[PDB]
């Protein structure tokens, strides 16, 4: 996988983005996530992920809450 | 988004493939399956989906059983 932190995530909208150091932000859709948990995620969350390809570009899949 | 139905899918493994009238069959692994519950299809079940490609090619995301 590829590791990251969320750098902002809204949980009425679904989507937010990843920092991940020394590249660019990547988006993620709620779709993506994880768990058995509620499919959100706070700033500053430590993730885990893959990055896909989709129609708009990079975009996370797997992702993972550490 | 398109719709399509699961050809087969491994249990144990946790992947199969999407078919698509007119189209290529496409990969899922369990990591994509939509919803609430055990991540597991049967063949022969409705879904939407997405395509994305991976480092591995193309493959689902957002699967919805339909
Ligand atoms: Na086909």
């Amino acid at each position: 996988m590829q590791e990251g932190k969320v750098k902002w995530f809204n949980n009425e909208k679904g989507y937010g983005f990843i920092e991940v150091e020394g590249g660019s932000d990547v988006f993620v859709h709620f779709t993506a996530i994880q768990g058995e948990g509620f499919k959100t995620l706070e700033e500053g969350q430590a993730v885990s992920f893959e990055i896909v390809q989709g129609n708009r570009g990079p975009q996370a899949a797997n992702v993972v809450k550490e």
